[PDB]
């Protein structure tokens, strides 16, 4: 690549480096905010809208229970995404600004993007044109160069992960499953529709995970729809494996063959994953009205602009149940939880 990605990507790695290896502890306390709203919930934790009651700022406050990530052994899995977390720095990338933990609980506090979920927009709107999904499908792929570069893999794209903020571009959320792997890595996690067939088989696996799962969304976004639905999971896992897909008539041809080459069951076939690397990918045809400097500066107008009414508006999330945050009067699971 020409030498200014080069630089780029080394100046990254540095500074990534010196953060992972002396991470960030105990920046904030949960009594420095308030509660406005649950804006998601899961198996382990939730995510809730919070205000700092000095500064007045709005954050995102993911908070997940130590004794249930102990049970669903996730252990692993969130140290990776806290450690992770506080030493990226990426446009597309949701900005962590504290972390914290006491006798029951591990908060992460993030910026908040009210723009909501790729995942609402898409359902709502049915599909995106090709400039839309292409427009949202550069960043992740200047997403994935970048945590690549670092030894990162991600492992959990999906719309849901996606968030739209106020210019219209994407905020990546949730490293629950991403880990520094130099090599291979075995553990079954990520969505089942956007597995490749070499997590599904069981195999010590690579970065070239993402890529595949890159193809999926790129199909969804432009289809509305994953290419290997069903209504159980071992008949996803079948369709997956079996190397066919189908493509609505509407695809254009560029469009259809990117996604044979991120599809590519083969992953020593797979574009990104190849010699060339993401400049396969970054010179395919379907990108060729693609200015990725320009996509990286966020000097490109965006396909739409979330409607939010301002940092406090919830209106792009959904409503679930209350649920109080209780901590303890006793430690939970402090040994497992030191380095956090
Ligand atoms: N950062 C955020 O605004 C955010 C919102 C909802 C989530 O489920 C996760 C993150």
């Amino acid at each position: 690549e020409q030498e200014s990605v080069k630089e780029f990507l080394a100046k990254a790695k540095e500074e990534f480096l010196k953060k992972w290896e002396s991470p960030s502890q105990n920046t904030a306390q949960l009594d420095h905010f308030d509660r406005i709203k649950t804006l998601g919930t899961g198996s382990f934790g939730r995510v809730m809208l919070v205000k700092h009651k000095e500064t007045g700022n709005h954050y995102a406050m993911k908070i997940l229970d130590k004794q249930k990530v102990v049970k669903l052994k996730q252990i692993e899995h969130t140290l990776n995404e806290k450690r992770i977390l506080q030493a990226v720095n990426f446009p597309f990338l949701v900005k962590l600004e504290f972390s914290f933990k006491d006798n029951s609980n591990l908060y992460m506090v993030m910026e908040y993007v009210p723009g909501g979920e790729m995942f609402s927009h898409l359902r709502r709107i049915g599909r995106f044109s090709e400039p839309h999904a292409r427009f949202y499908a550069a960043q992740i792929v200047l997403t994935f160069e970048y945590l690549h570069s670092l030894d990162l893999i991600y492992r959990d794209l999906k719309p849901e992960n996606l968030l739209i903020d106020q210019q219209g571009y994407i905020q990546v959320t949730d490293f629950g499953f991403a880990k520094r792997v130099k090599g291979r890595t075995w553990t079954l996690c990520g969505t089942p529709e956007y597995l490749a067939p070499e997590i599904i088989l069981s195999k010590g696996y690579n970065k070239a995970v993402d890529w595949w799962a890159l193809g999926v969304l790129i199909y969804e976004m432009a289809a509305g729809y994953p290419p290997f639905f069903a209504d159980q999971p071992i008949q996803i896992y079948e369709k997956i494996v079996s190397g066919k897909v189908r493509f609505p008539s509407h695809f254009s041809s560029d469009l259809k063959d990117l996604l044979r080459n991120l599809l590519q069951v083969d992953l020593t076939k797979r574009f990104g994953n190849l010699k060339n690397g993401v400049n396969d990918i970054k010179n395919h045809k379907w990108f060729a009205t693609t200015d990725w400097i320009a996509i990286y500066q966020r000097k490109v107008e965006a396909p739409f602009i979330p409607k939010f009414k301002g940092p406090g508006d919830t209106s792009n999330f959904d409503d679930y149940e209350e649920e109080e945050i209780r901590v303890s009067i006793n430690e939970k699971c402090g040994k497992e939880f030191t380095e956090f």
